[PDB]
């Protein structure tokens, strides 16, 4: 059986950070969920490229579980996330079952706004650093790609590719992740 | 008063090589406009995210001209690209009035079927070599980005930020593309 993803996409995420991994995930052959946050209608991007999710999130989220939820960024797209109760429900129950939680960008800052994974080491954007650290709830990394336990993280549309990949190797391991990373053309 | 940019969405595209240089060049204030290549309606791309257009084709091509025209990758899309009568026309006008033509992965083989730019340095997907190279009409390059006078291709997903940030510098100067670059966060 294949594994499954669960891909939040709100109002203002960052575009790159959205379709870099879900393309990826699926080139993993997981399958991906992608979720409006707001329901099953389009949704506009932080740059202005708008996006047909797959499923609401409030469908997607009853047919759990996912073995990994992942969280895009966008200043505006993860304070969303934040302020949602149904991302605060799920990412418990994820929490919980010992499943991978996967965010990048301003993404983390959505984990801090629901108390997840607090002790983590954790890297984000650096324009993001300061809220993310707010409370000194997480230990802050420079690295890449972070993954500290079940809690994996990185920094912007730089890093989307090694992100996804590291969400590749996680979840079907090296050998697979090093198939999908060479028709990529990576550096 | 801004550049403009035309990029065509066709069923079939690389998302990835279509949503890194739509974001990239407006984070670099280019006038993007993305044109569906069938009318109106969301375009399912090579991995199934669905990406709804600014305009169809059909009317974006009146409202020229355009100082960069991009084509995607991805070798369905990039055969679709290479089928359309819109398509050779557009090409044509814009290497007639001497203008930018950018194309990624699968992208450039459109520029054969069309018979734009021969003669010109290019590069392709690693695995659209061939098709690329069939008659002998260019001369092959394996540079991450190659640009030959106003013919700029590039290799695949992974250069995909590479191939953007030199549409940027072509157009708006280096000093931009450096501006933009930086909160990439890239290697
Ligand atoms: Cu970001
Ligand atoms: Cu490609």
């Amino acid at each position: 059986a294949s594994k499954r993803a669960l891909v939040i996409l709100a109002k203002g995420a960052e575009e790159m950070e959205t379709v870099i991994p879900v393309d990826v995930m699926r080139r993993a052959g997981i399958k991906v969920t992608v979720a409006g946050l707001a329901g099953k209608d389009p949704v506009q991007c932080s740059r202005d490229v708008v996006i047909a999710p797959d499923a609401s999130l409030e469908d997607a989220k009853k047919e759990g579980p996912y073995d990994v939820v992942v969280l895009p960024g966008g200043n505006l797209g993860a304070q969303n996330l934040s302020e949602s109760a149904a991302v605060k429900e799920i990412l418990k129950e994820q929490e919980n079952r010992k499943g991978l939680i996967a965010a990048i960008c301003a993404g983390p800052t959505a984990l801090l706004a629901h108390e997840i994974g607090f002790g983590s080491k954790v890297t984000t954007h650096p324009l993001a650093k300061d809220k993310m650290m707010n409370g000194g709830h997480y230990t802050y990394s420079e690295n890449r790609v972070e993954k500290d336990g079940l809690i994996l993280t990185s920094r912007g549309p730089g890093t989307s590719f090694e992100f996804a990949l590291a969400i590749v190797e996680a979840l079907n391991g090296k050998e697979v992740a090093a198939q999908v990373k060479a028709p990529l053309v990576l550096k």
